[PDB]
């Protein structure tokens, strides 16, 4: 459920 699409810049866990 975590996507990180840059990197650490961007962290998306939903
Ligand atoms: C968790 O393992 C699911 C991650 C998939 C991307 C989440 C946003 C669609």
């Amino acid at each position: 459920p975590c996507k990180n699409w840059f990197x650490k810049t961007f962290t998306s866990c939903k």
